[PDB]
C-alpha cells in the first residue's frame, strides 16, 4: 500500500504517450509515490502530477533505482543493458516494466497485452514473475485484433504483410516523412495550381526529385514519402528482416504457446503513415467456419477491437490510419474466405503503435501490477 514508482524515459515520445495516457485515466492518483529519473538533468524538474518529488532522479545510479519498488522505462533497449543486471546484482528484486525489447525473451518476464493474455500476467505474478515487458508493435497490434481466433486455437498459419508507420522507427523518421511530403508538392507547387498544367510534367519533376540528392532522407536512408521501405529492421543473414523474425516469437510467447507454436511469417514493409500500422494477413484456419462466426469470435475477444463489415463504404472510412490514428480502437475486417478453401481467410487490421503498440499495455500492466498489492 506504499509502493514506490520510478519512471525512466518519460520525456520521449513513447514515454511522452504513456505520461498523457496516464494522466488521462488519472493512474497517478493510483500510485502512492511517484518518482521521475533523467539521465541529463539530475536535480531538475519532474513532471507535476501531485507527487511528493519534485525533483528528477539519477537513472544512472543503479543505487537510486533500487529504491523503487517499481520501474516503468520507456528509455529504450540500450538503457534497460546498462543497468538491468547491475541491479538484478544487487538483490532488486521489484518490478520492471518495459517497452524495449530486451527481455522480451528471457524466461523470467512476461510480455505484457493484458486484453489478450491478463490469465498469464496475473499466473505470472502469483508465481513471482518481476519483468513485464511491451511486446514489438506489429504482434500486439494484430493480437488485439485477431486475439479470438488465436486464443481459440483456431490458427494453423499466418501470414502478415505489413503497412508500418514512421512512429516505430522515431520522432526523428515522422518530422522526416511531413518534410518530404513538403518538400515533395514544392517542387511542383505552380504546376498543381495551374489547372491546364501536363500530368507527365508533375510526374517526372516528382519521381526525379524521390532520386535526387535534395530529398530528405537522412533518417530512413531512402525516401519514404512517396514510396515505401520492404525491409524493417536488421538483415538477421537469412533473408528475413529483425521485423519479420519477432513475429512468431512474440506471438507465441503472450499467448503462451512455445510448445506447439503457430507459425506466423510475412514481410514486413514501411508507408508513408505517421503512427497507425496497418496489416493484410492471410491465415490458414483449423476449422471451416462461416465469416460470421468468424466475425463473432473476434468482435468477442476484447472491448477495443472493432469488426468492420466486409463493404467497400465502411472498410475505406474505418479501416485507415486517417481514422485510427491516436485512438484505442483496433478495426480489423476484410473478412473474406479465400479461393484455396474454406478454412482460409483474409483479414486486414489497423492499429496505432503509440498506443496499443507501446504505451498502453505499460499503464495497464502497472495498474495490474499496484493493483495486486
Amino acid at each position: 500500500h506504499h509502493m514506490k514508482v520510478g519512471f525512466v524515459g518519460w520525456r520521449g515520445m513513447v514515454g511522452s504517450v504513456l505520461m498523457q495516457r496516464m494522466k488521462e485515466e488519472n493512474d497517478f492518483a493510483h500510485i502512492p509515490e511517484a518518482f521521475f529519473f533523467t539521465s541529463s538533468n539530475v536535480g531538475g524538474a519532474a513532471p507535476d502530477f501531485g507527487q511528493a518529488a519534485k525533483t528528477l532522479l539519477d537513472a544512472n545510479d543503479v543505487a537510486e533505482l533500487a529504491k523503487m519498488d517499481i520501474i516503468v522505462t520507456c528509455q529504450g533497449g540500450d538503457y534497460t543493458k546498462s543497468v538491468f543486471q547491475a541491479l538484478r546484482d544487487s538483490g532488486w528484486n521489484g518490478y520492471w516494466i518495459d517497452a524495449a525489447s530486451s527481455l522480451r525473451m528471457k524466461d523470467d518476464a512476461i510480455i505484457a497485452l493484458d486484453p489478450v493474455n491478463r490469465n498469464v500476467i496475473d499466473n505470472g505474478l502469483k508465481n513471482g514473475v518481476k519483468n513485464y515487458i511491451g511486446g514489438n508493435c506489429t504482434v500486439s497490434l494484430m493480437l488485439m485484433a485477431l486475439g479470438g481466433l488465436f486464443q481459440n486455437d483456431l490458427v494453423e498459419w499466418a501470414t502478415s504483410m505489413t503497412y508500418q508507420a514512421a512512429s516505430g522507427a522515431g520522432a526523428k523518421n515522422m518530422r522526416e516523412l511531413i518534410s518530404g511530403m513538403g518538400a515533395i508538392h514544392a517542387q511542383v507547387a505552380d504546376e498543381l495550381a495551374d489547372p491546364s498544367s501536363a500530368i507527365l510534367d508533375i510526374d517526372r519533376k516528382v519521381s526525379d526529385f524521390l532520386r535526387s540528392e535534395d530529398y530528405p532522407k537522412a533518417n530512413f536512408g531512402v525516401p519514404l514519402a512517396g514510396s515505401l521501405i520492404p525491409w524493417i529492421d536488421v538483415d538477421l543473414g537469412n533473408g528475413q528482416s529483425k521485423e519479420e523474425w519477432k513475429g512468431g516469437v512474440e506471438t507465441n510467447k503472450i499467448l503462451g504457446r512455445s510448445g506447439n507454436p503457430t507459425v506466423i511469417d510475412g514481410l514486413c514493409v514501411r508507408i508513408g503513415a505517421m503512427r497507425c500500422h496497418s496489416q493484410a494477413i492471410t491465415l490458414k484456419l483449423k476449422k471451416d467456419l462461416p465469416v460470421s462466426e468468424i466475425e463473432a469470435i473476434l468482435a468477442g475477444a476484447n472491448d477495443w477491437v472493432k469488426v468492420v463489415p466486409n463493404e467497400k463504404e465502411a472498410g475505406i472510412r474505418e479501416l485507415t490510419p486517417a481514422k485510427v490514428t491516436g485512438t484505442l480502437s483496433v478495426p480489423v475486417g476484410r473478412i473474406r474466405k479465400l479461393g484455396m478453401g474454406g478454412e482460409y481467410i483474409s483479414a486486414f487490421t489497423v492499429g496505432d503503435q503509440l498506443l496499443w503498440g507501446a504505451a498502453e499495455p505499460m499503464r495497464r500492466v502497472l495498474r495490474i501490477v499496484l493493483g495486486s498489492l
